[PDB]
């Protein structure tokens, strides 16, 4: 499962990607209302996207924002989280001699590689882009 | 992220896969001690694996248990959970016109397909199988 935070960050970028140059740099508020979350959640997401350099401005998508891959974004946004936790409160005795762990690393790489060919631009092509714009009508 | 329950079910199968024919059908207890969890957690996992038909017996791996793919097991064990929740407490307005959702479906399929070539047999090949047996020494 992907984090709510990761998905929401992606939603926010999608919303910023449909801004027709010379429409308006959106406020965080407008973004949060349109993508259907509270302000506070959207606020976190935007500040992170600013940390990453994919947004700036009033808010805008950067040169970088348009061209980065969705794979890269998810990798960055997922941050620390791993596919499995081999040492939580009760750490696993197979740690370090685990063939399953290796397989899950390969599987998780397959996941990100399926997303490397896409950009946010590709995600706001139709039908999605129109619906976002539709939601600001 | 994979569920603790899914990983633990896989741990339990791995433990059952190293039983040298005519060693001993393990009790749930022995499995839970060896894979490093409480009895109650292991108990759930085993009953599910019995529902799926990959274990039986005193506990044993079935004919089916040896040959099923790790991909199939994870798909079954993950059950209901989806890659993203497009309708939780605050459902997403992009539902049904979301290019991101489609991409994440492709990504998640890439994840399982990386695991389709493996079986539990492949996971308890070395170094893992020896360590499990080592943990019953
Ligand atoms: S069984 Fe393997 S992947 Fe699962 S927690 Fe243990 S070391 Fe990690
Ligand atoms: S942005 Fe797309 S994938 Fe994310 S919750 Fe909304 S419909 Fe689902
Ligand atoms: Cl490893
Ligand atoms: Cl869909």
């Amino acid at each position: 499962r992907l984090t709510k935070f990761t998905d929401l960050a992606l939603r926010s970028l999608m919303r910023l990607a449909v801004v027709r140059d010379g429409d308006e740099p959106l406020a965080t508020r407008e973004v949060a209302e349109v993508v259907g979350v509270p302000y506070t959640h959207a606020a976190k997401a935007i500040t992170r996207l600013q940390h990453l350099g994919v947004v700036e401005a009033g808010l805008t998508l950067t040169d970088l924002g348009r061209r980065v891959s969705v794979g890269w974004l998810v990798r960055e946004l997922e941050g620390e989280a791993e596919v499995v936790d081999c040492e939580g409160d009760n750490p696993c005795p197979l740690r370090g001699a685990c063939r399953l762990r290796r397989a899950l690393r390969d599987a998780q790489e397959a996941f990100y590689a399926a997303l490397d060919p896409l950009t946010v631009t590709d995600l706001v092509a139709a039908p999605t882009g129109p619906v976002l714009l539709g939601l600001t009508d």
